[PDB]
């Protein structure tokens, strides 16, 4: 019913597996063009088991990447400073490069992590979120880094750990996180399952602490938390 | 003909704008304030004043954060303080002192007795009131938010009041259209009010606010970052 296509050059996609995977596989229309807030809501629930609370505020805040009224495209939301950050798990930042497109070199952190495991969990996810932050403190002079950022990069840590994995104790299988970051592909083929359990603001907010708590993090000194409104 | 302005039952929910309320008022809007999607407030801001989708479109998106349903906000959730609703309002208290929903006169006062002895309002009475009403909320309320955020909110407020009820051109209004708008939330059809035939766009309103701006005397409070409140 949901088979895996690659996207064509008239499909657009985001900087987000979560969003591409579920137009991959025609949860979200394939062309990745005029999505709703309902659209969200159902395809997250058809996909990956997750509840409308964190879809519908994310899609209200994606809204925001699109000049039309009530829809945007998964292209829009590359607009930096609305979701996108810098400190990406697979993309480049804005300032050095490409924020929209899967990139193997910056991956290679989150690869390689939990190294002689078969599984991602909080302490490779923590470790990851730090040593994604310190490579942009590093090379880009531009880094936005504040309390919004973090709890967003948290929060993405939490989802792969949740939808790949295991949504209670955010455990995940490698290979269904490199499949999914890689290709943008449900693992289906390797033995991956939707969650039996709902994935909730109270799932993902426990894990996410957790990650917090592995990531020894400091906001940047003189930056305000903002969202950028328009395009 | 069709657009009969009736007073707001006790049930129907109304919100801290005049704008929007007019229109609910006047059912270009639901006259329950309820159900309202981004698309109804862009048909609604056109029909009732000539009020092009670009800052409404926008407008819209901030207020569905005052909302718990996926697509929709009611008039009543757009008090939600810190998202759109701010201090220093022309006709309202802060959220803080007391109401920050309903229309007050003794707020609106400071408004309704501006560029005293001329029968308008503009830009230079319209940024005297932005500085008589902030100065009033720093002295009065502890908790007073005042960034660049809430400040261009309320120099665009004001285009808004001079550009709908008079010149969307020169922001300089008839004072008792403005003054009915705010009391009764009413189109001033009877007295002599004509829907704009120049579309009232960010184009229109940008400038008029930027001249308010300029006559405001305004400075941020030092220690207060710019934020839109994401749930109520
Ligand atoms: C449905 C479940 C969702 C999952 C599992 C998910 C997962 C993720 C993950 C793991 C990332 C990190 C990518 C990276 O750092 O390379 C991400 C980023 C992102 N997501 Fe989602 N997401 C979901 C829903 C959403 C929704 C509803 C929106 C917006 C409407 C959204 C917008 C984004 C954006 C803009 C980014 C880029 C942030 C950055 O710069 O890395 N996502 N998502
Ligand atoms: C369509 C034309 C509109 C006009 C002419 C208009 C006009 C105004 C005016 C003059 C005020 C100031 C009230 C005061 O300070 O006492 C105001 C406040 C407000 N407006 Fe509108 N508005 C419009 C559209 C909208 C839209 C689309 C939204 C939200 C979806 C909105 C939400 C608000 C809110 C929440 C306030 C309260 C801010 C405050 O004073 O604390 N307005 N509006
Ligand atoms: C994440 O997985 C890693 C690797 O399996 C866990 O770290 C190991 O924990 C074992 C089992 O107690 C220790 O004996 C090893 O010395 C640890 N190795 C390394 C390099 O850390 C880690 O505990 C897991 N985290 C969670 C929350 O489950
Ligand atoms: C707004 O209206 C006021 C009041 O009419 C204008 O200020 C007056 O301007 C006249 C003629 O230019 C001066 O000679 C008066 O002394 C001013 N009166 C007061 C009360 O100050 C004001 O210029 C108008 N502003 C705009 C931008 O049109
Ligand atoms: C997820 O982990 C919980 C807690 O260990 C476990 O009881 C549950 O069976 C796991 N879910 C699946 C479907 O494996
Ligand atoms: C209007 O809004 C509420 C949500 O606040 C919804 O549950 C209800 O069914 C809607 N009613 C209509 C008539 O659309
Ligand atoms: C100011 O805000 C704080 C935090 O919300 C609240 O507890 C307090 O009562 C407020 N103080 C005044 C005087 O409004
Ligand atoms: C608005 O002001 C302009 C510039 O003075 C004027 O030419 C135009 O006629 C005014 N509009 C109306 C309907 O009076
Ligand atoms: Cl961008
Ligand atoms: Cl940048
Ligand atoms: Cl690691
Ligand atoms: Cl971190
Ligand atoms: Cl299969
Ligand atoms: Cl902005
Ligand atoms: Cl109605
Ligand atoms: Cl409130
Ligand atoms: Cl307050
Ligand atoms: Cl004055
Ligand atoms: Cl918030
Ligand atoms: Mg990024
Ligand atoms: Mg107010």
């Amino acid at each position: 019913q949901h088979p895996w296509k690659a996207p064509g050059p008239n499909d657009l996609r985001s900087p987000c597996p979560g969003l591409n995977t579920l137009a991959n596989h025609g949860f979200l229309p394939r062309n990745g063009r005029n999505i709703t807030i309902p659209m969200i809501v159902q395809a997250g629930f058809d996909g990956y088991n997750v509840q409308p609370d964190i879809l519908i505020l994310a899609a209200k805040v994606g809204l925001l990447t699109s000049p039309e009224p009530d829809t945007f495209t998964l292209d829009d939301l590359k607009l930096h400073g609305t979701i996108e950050h810098d400190a990406s798990l697979s993309r480049e930042d804005f300032a050095l490069g490409d924020n929209l497109h899967f990139n193997e070199a910056i991956f290679n952190t989150l690869a390689n992590s939990n190294p002689g495991s078969d599984v991602y969990n909080i302490t490779s996810a923590g470790q990851v979120l730090k040593d994604r932050l310190a490579d942009s403190l590093a090379r880009n002079p531009n880094v936005t880094n504040t309390g919004k950022e973090f709890t967003i990069r948290t929060l993405e840590s939490a989802f792969y750990l949740s939808v790949m994995g295991n949504a209670t104790t955010g455990e995940a299988p490698k290979n269904f996180v490199q499949i999914f970051f890689r290709e943008e592909r449900l693992p289906i083929e390797e033995g991956w399952k939707r969650s039996t359990t709902p994935i909730t603001s109270d799932t993902l907010n426990p894990i996410a602490g957790q990650i917090s708590e592995a990531s020894n993090w400091k906001p940047n000194p003189d930056q305000c938390p903002w969202i950028v409104l328009s395009p």
